DNA sequence: TTTT
DNA sequence: TTTT
């Protein structure tokens, strides 16, 4: 199409959990906390959140942690902003049972617009997806759920995406998708309208100006029913980063799972695996595995990845790694419940970016909705190299450890690791 | 079509080498040598062999074991058989070097008439197919090449079928197709005429009457280039089979591999891996691997291997078990080039029985040619009841040993075992 | 936070 | 015996 000559600047936002500390320094990026501030701060004219849950206060979670400020900061700006005049419209996945929504009953009486989307009844799973849009020039696409222990009790990785309206505008595009698919009594229309068709797919990604250079980016987005013509698939484009890729894979997911789980009968879903297979044998692809163990971690997942694990010997040249990254927490912080763990979702290549919102399993890109960022930049440095320092950070780090580690020895409770 | 109203009859017929002694007993299987010679001996008025290469005299492969003594009594039984009037007709791949061909000279003098084919010409691949087709009643298929050493130092699993004159013409359809495409400067027809065609597929299988009770059998061959409309592709009805079973899947291969190998750059051919995978996830099928190892065994197996026998997890119902049947070997055996190994190709299920002539790899089902017979009885016993008893034997054997045991202790020698 |  |  035409190019975006808008100065698109990128930054890497990720919320470090208390009693994590790298001790390798020069991390210098924002909080998400931080970041989300800058945002509502700066925003005057619109603003359009699509969010899995809302959780900010303490009374949403009936705990007394004073970690929850922050969270609760931004919800005092969340009310604060819409009198001013700006359009808040904000989609929220149905929760199955009558679960109150307090934060969501505030929103409302200052003045936003709340439509809960029934995913469920449409494609049979949920709204996880994560991303922001402020006056359709800035935006946000993370692992960041509306909750207080994702920006001070869980890790994530996010970016923030400034002065790039065409792309906010492309993000907007899915989030009007969302905002028509769950109003009332509503369903998928046969041929979407022309409204929510994209020209940047991955076959013609946008050309921006990334920092000053040149760069191809796209977004795609899941399930296959709710995406237009033009848009890619998630899926699609996490096979093409991983089919792409010629020196090395890494990827930092919560959970890796090759099934499509939670629908019994069990169901065997090797889309990914078979990629990363391919990856790491037809080429010299080294693959590095990083997952997140937490106490509500399946263990069923252990074994999968131990089958990846297995394909490392000189004569097959394969050289793929799994780890676990798994987040200490004391006495004090395994009270809180859904609260220690790194949720980041990202993968980085030699050659492209990948940053996703929704789990590597099958309900994530045939059923429950999801949305992922794709850059890639000619030339060392950029944006890539940030993620690749940020993954290699966490790879080398004490959090992470093989997978015949003793589950005593981890901080936290692992699922993932046999005692003894 | 129309039922074959045939007193079929089926013998599992296995070569046992020497110090090779199952205690167990009850076997009662002839030898692939008595079963050829009675074969031999009542043949009158044809005989069509495919072969991958003949090798029976001491003077072929230029030892002095007397062990040889079985072949050569059966190239004397070829020779005598000839000037009887049988219409012998012989299909060999052509060996890539001048490989002296010192048996087919002298069954060439005796009356025979061979037609060399050379695969790599039209295929790339080589005629790896080992079946017999006597007066067009009996058969035998199974593992054994015109070899001295796969009557006496290889361990086998064939089928001689009796009086079954339908099944025996459907494989000679076969066997004619390798005769015409063989001769000189011929090439695959774009379709095949009508003389090649078969009706008796994995949609429709033929009805036999085997052992008195009524079965469904037929005839599976590779490449695909080879194979007429009618016939059913081999990799095909080994995925049915795999896809249809219940309760166990019990394989005993000789060489498994999840590559289109010797196909440099590596190629990755997950058809059969994932088939397994799939049924011993999604459905709660005991799945038994029974690789053979030996000096020519590819050390990058092992590594895969490995990758399936990590799918054995409580939470994942999953009861994949891979073993490695090893031949011993002593100083003298050891001397003889090809000779100690365990050669069967065979897969039985609660409800079907697979028999086929090519291991488990890329190239043996897309290059390759290979036939194969599947065989579903209803009723308890049979012929699957005993070759899941041969399976077991085999299984329980101490000679089968698991992935982690040491390569010492193991009587030959092992390129899948890791030493100490 | 998607898993009890 | 398909693998050097
Ligand atoms: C493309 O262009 C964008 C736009 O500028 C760049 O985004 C900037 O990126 C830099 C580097 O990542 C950011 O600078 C860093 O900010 C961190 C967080 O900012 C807050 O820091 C403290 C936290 O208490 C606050 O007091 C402060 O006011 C900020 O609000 C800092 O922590 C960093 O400092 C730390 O790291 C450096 C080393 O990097 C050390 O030397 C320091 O001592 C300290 O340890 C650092 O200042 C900058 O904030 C981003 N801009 C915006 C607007 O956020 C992209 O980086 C750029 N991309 C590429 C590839 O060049
Ligand atoms: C469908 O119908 C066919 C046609 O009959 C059956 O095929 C017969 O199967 C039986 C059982 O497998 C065969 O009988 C066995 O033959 C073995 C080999 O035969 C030779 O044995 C010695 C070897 O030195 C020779 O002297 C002899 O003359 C034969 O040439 C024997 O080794 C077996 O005996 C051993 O096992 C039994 C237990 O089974 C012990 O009791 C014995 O002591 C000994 O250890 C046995 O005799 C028979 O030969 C097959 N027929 C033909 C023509 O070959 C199928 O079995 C049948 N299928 C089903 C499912 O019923
Ligand atoms: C996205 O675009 C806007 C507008 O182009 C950027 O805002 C600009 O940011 C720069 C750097 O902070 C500002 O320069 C500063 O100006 C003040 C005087 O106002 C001066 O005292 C400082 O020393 C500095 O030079 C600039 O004024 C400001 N422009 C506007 C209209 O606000 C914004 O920075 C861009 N996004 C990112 C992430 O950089
Ligand atoms: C395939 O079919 C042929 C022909 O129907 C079978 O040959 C038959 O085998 C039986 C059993 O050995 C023979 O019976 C025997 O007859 C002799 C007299 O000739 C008798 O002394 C024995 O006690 C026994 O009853 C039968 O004669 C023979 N028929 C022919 C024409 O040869 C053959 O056995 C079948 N294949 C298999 C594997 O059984
Ligand atoms: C969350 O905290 C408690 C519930 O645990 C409640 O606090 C109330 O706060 C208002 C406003 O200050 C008071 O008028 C009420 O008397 C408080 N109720 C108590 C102390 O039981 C309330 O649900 C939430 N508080 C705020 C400030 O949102
Ligand atoms: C080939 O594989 C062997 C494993 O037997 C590698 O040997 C050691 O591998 C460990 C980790 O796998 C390293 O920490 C050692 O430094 C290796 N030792 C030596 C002498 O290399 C070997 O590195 C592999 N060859 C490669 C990767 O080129
Ligand atoms: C295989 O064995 C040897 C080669 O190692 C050869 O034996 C010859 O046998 C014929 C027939 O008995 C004799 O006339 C020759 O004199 C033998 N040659 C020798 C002993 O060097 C021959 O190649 C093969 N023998 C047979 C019987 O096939
Ligand atoms: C569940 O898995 C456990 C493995 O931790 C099995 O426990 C033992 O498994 C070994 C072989 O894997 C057997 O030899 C033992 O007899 C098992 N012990 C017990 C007490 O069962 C266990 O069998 C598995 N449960 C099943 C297969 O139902």
């Amino acid at each position: 199409p035409a190019p975006c000559y808008d100065p698109c600047e990128a930054v890497l936002v990720e919320s470090i959990p208390e009693g994590l500390d790298f001790p390798n320094a020069s991390t210098g990026n924002p909080s998400t906390s931080q970041a989300w501030l800058g945002l509502l701060a700066g925003a005057h004219s619109s603003l359009d959140i699509a969010s899995f849950y809302w959780t900010l206060t303490n009374n949403d979670t009936h705990t007394q942690e004073p970690s929850a400020q922050q969270g609760e900061e931004v919800l005092r700006q969340l009310q604060t902003l819409a009198p001013k005049g700006v359009n808040v419209r904000i989609a929220v996945s149905k929760p199955s049972g009558p679960q109150p929504q307090a934060d969501l009953q505030a929103l409302l009486q200052s003045g936003a617009q709340v439509r809960m989307v029934d995913m469920q009844k449409l494609t049979h799973g949920v709204l996880a997806t994560k991303f922001w849009v402020v006056d359709q020039t800035h935006f946000y696409l993370g692992s960041a759920n509306m909750d207080w222990r994702s920006l001070t009790q869980v890790k994530e990785l996010g970016v923030v995406m400034y002065n790039c309206s065409c792309l906010a505008r492309d993000l907007t595009k899915i989030f009007e998708a969302y905002w028509f698919l769950g109003q009332a009594g509503s369903s998928i229309p046969s041929t979407w309208p022309r409204f929510y068709d994209t020209r940047y797919n991955q076959e013609t990604p946008m050309e921006i100006c990334l920092n000053g250079t040149p760069a191809l980016a796209y977004l795609a987005s899941a399930p296959p029913p709710l995406c237009p013509s033009g848009r890619t698939p998630d899926l699609k484009a996490l096979l093409n980063v991983v089919d792409n890729a010629r020196s090395f894979i890494y990827v930092a997911v919560m959970n890796y799972l090759p099934t499509l789980e939670f629908s019994h009968p069990h169901r065997f879903w090797p889309a990914i695996d078979d990629g990363l297979r391919r990856a790491t044998y037809e080429r010299g692809v080294k693959v590095r595995l990083l997952i997140s163990c937490w106490g509500h971690s399946e263990p069923s997942m252990r074994a999968f990845l131990l089958s990846l694990a297995a394909l490392r010997d000189n004569h097959t040249h394969s050289d793929i790694q799994v780890k676990l990254f798994v987040v200490p927490a004391d006495e004090a912080q395994a009270r809180i419940p859904y609260a220690r763990v790194n949720a980041n979702k990202y993968m980085v290549t030699e050659r492209a970016t990948y940053i996703g919102t929704s789990n590597w399993s099958g309900n994530y890109f045939t059923e429950t909705a999801g949305t992922s960022l794709l850059v890639t930049q000619n030339g060392r440095g950029g944006l890539r190299s940030q993620l690749e320092a940020i993954f290699l950070r966490d790879w080398d780090s004490p959090y992470s450890h093989d997978l015949d580690t003793s589950a005593d020895s981890v901080g936290n409770a692992c699922r993932l690791l046999l005692e003894v």
